């Protein structure tokens, strides 16, 4: 059976066992049921399930080297399905609570799930913190007797948490640190010194990296029985690479992408984000530039956003994206060679990770 | 040592844990570290801590008949105290969602943390999921080894869900179930067929009890290793009818404890909440008296809340209240009673949390 076909099946049969358990033991209603069974198909379903996904083929890899009875094959696939649907559930989770933080307007070309007439933010902050709560509830019933479930539990739980502390990193990247003060309504910083690669760098490691791929790759061994088939190290520091390249390939679009392929309007230029592109343009303008910048950027006037997007085209920033994407591959090409040592199955995996990100 | 300072020392104590862990392992800055201590003393610090100081209460009484070497009992008494800190963040979670969810604008008398002016929105909903990650974080590291850690986050996943639930049975409390569409801009309902005695019962076990009162007294029997000791089905029927009254006591508190003393304005009748008055002004209401409360309940218009206050006056509710307090009394006295046959103990800590509730 092919593995997408498997892994939407299991959505159907997780979706079934969440609707089932509200109404034999939460006392819901069908209507109540209704609501959340939508909820869920909106804000999980639709993506490329490249986080989930990613789950099952560790596993399959594993599956092709490894003696198995054929009802265990069946088992470690249908568990690495249900991990890989705690993964996409997490992420959804995420994408709903960002949405209302960011005053988000589209997703995926649709309204953001608060913006749903019959939502409003008022439920949707709290289907956001049901989605995270589907995670466990998944993960106790589908996992109960597993020998991986206290390792997958802590590992997940590792994981959210950093999503969270990346959140904020985010959220605070146009503040002076020295300025952060729950009492004091925080200015956008006039210097940007915290526009800098090591400061970028700690923004997309928490916020993106650890969910999008250290998650599903650990995830993906640890359904296998496999963790002790890796060096652990080597997983964190290619997963930190191909996600750092995946966040700035996602900046790059935001400003350049047409909003029909984007799926929304792209806004980092008026969020005034600590972008790839807002550091890339600092690390190398002159001082009018660099002046130009401050005049024009975090703010809504479209006039602005339009001066801050000729800066960017006139600083050749491919340049930069060329060398840095150069860089990556060396250093990725590197990480899939030590992790030949220990495990060549792992390796190809991880190998098949990078070629979907580099040419998306 | 009194339970109330050991509590207190293992904030401190956890709080430096939690700070420090964000500094040795997420490469927080100092900046932002005193941003989170401040959140985290806001957020958490303040009230009566009856959640967490359930668990010491429940503990402290298996320590008084259970025989141990006094490094096992500071041990028990630490993750006694511990297990409350988890149970006061998740109600702090909770509080800081909510508060945002429902515009509000005061909680024990200071603004609610999504007010503050160097916090916003954008940042408190991100808050709020970090309060709820810090419960993940404390009972993976200070009960790692335990033997109750798997029945203690299951338990802890439970009511966490349960209590999302609930708030959603409360945010759509007042629309009618049938027109429940993510797609439609949702109506109050006009004819208050779902202000029912079952159905506000529903949201009160899901919201309230299962957090405030089923949790803290089964943790407290986890770390006391204990849970044998008791008749499960008893713990959760005696916390739902205590869990019950609180919430009842509440909602009288919302519309008639002058503000100074509620800590905010209270908001329920403009909020159309299915609330313990609203449903029991109905349980006897005229046709007349009915007409009056749909021509006025749910409006920010502040005379049309007075014709409700006035409504709720008339309708003499505080006989209805003390009939209801008093099967309260006669069914808690019934419960208590059934377990002492199983833990006089544990039956002592279910009466010590009834007296506190009954009279607060
Ligand atoms: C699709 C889905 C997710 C992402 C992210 C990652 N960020 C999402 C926002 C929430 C938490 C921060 C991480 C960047 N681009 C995306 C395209
Ligand atoms: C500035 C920097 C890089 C680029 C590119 C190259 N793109 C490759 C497609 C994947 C996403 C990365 C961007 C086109 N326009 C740019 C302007
Ligand atoms: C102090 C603290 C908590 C409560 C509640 C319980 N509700 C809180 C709001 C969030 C989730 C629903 C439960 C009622 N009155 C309170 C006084
Ligand atoms: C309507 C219904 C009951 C009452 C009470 C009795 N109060 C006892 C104090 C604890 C909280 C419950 C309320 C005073 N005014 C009321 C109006
Ligand atoms: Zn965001
Ligand atoms: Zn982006
Ligand atoms: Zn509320
Ligand atoms: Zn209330």
């Amino acid at each position: 059976m092919a593995s997408m076909e498997r892994f939407l099946s299991v959505y159907d049969e997780v979706q079934a066992f969440l609707l089932d358990q509200l109404q034999s033991k939460y006392e819901i209603d069908p209507n109540r049921a209704r609501y959340l069974r939508i909820m869920m198909d909106t804000t999980c379903l639709g993506g490329k399930y490249f986080r989930g996904m990613t789950v099952v083929n560790v596993a399959e890899g594993f599956l092709a080297v490894t003696q198995h009875d054929e009802a265990t094959k069946e088992r470690i696939l249908h568990d690495a399905c249900v991990g890989g649907w705690m993964i996409e559930f997490l992420q959804a989770h995420y994408l709903v609570e960002d949405d209302i933080m960011d005053g988000s307007v589209m997703r995926r070309g649709k309204p953001c799930w608060y913006r749903f007439p019959g939502v409003t933010t008022q439920c949707a902050i709290n289907d956001g913190i049901i989605l995270k709560s589907w995670t466990q509830i998944m993960a106790w019933h589908y996992f109960a007797d597993r020998p991986f479930l206290k390792d997958l539990l802590c590992l997940f739980q590792k994981v959210d948490y950093a999503t969270a502390v990346g959140q904020m990193y985010d959220v605070t990247s146009m503040c002076d640190s020295n300025k952060l003060d729950p009492e004091v309504a925080q200015p956008m910083t006039t210097d940007f010194a915290e526009f800098t690669p090591a400061i970028y760098k700690r923004i997309v490691k928490y916020k993106t990296t650890f969910y999008t791929y250290l998650l599903p790759l650990v995830m993906g061994l640890l359904v296998s029985e496999a963790a002790a088939s890796v060096e652990m190290n080597l997983v964190e520091r290619v997963a930190h690479l191909i996600g750092e390249y995946f966040q700035v390939q996602d900046d790059v679009m935001d400003c350049f992408t047409p909003p029909e392929q984007l799926g929304k309007v792209g806004t980092d230029i008026e969020d005034a984000k600590c972008s790839w592109l807002a550091v890339t343009f600092l690390g190398k303008a002159n001082a009018a530039q660099v002046a130009e910048f401050k005049a024009n950027y975090g703010e809504k006037d479209p006039a602005k956003v339009a001066v801050v997007k000729r800066l960017y085209s006139k600083a050749n920033l491919q340049a930069d994206f060329a060398a840095y994407e150069a860089e990556v591959v060396r250093e990725v090409e590197s990480l899939i060679e030590q992790l030949k040592v220990k495990s060549p199955t792992f390796a190809e995996s991880v190998a098949v990770v990078w070629e979907k990100t580099h040419k998306r």
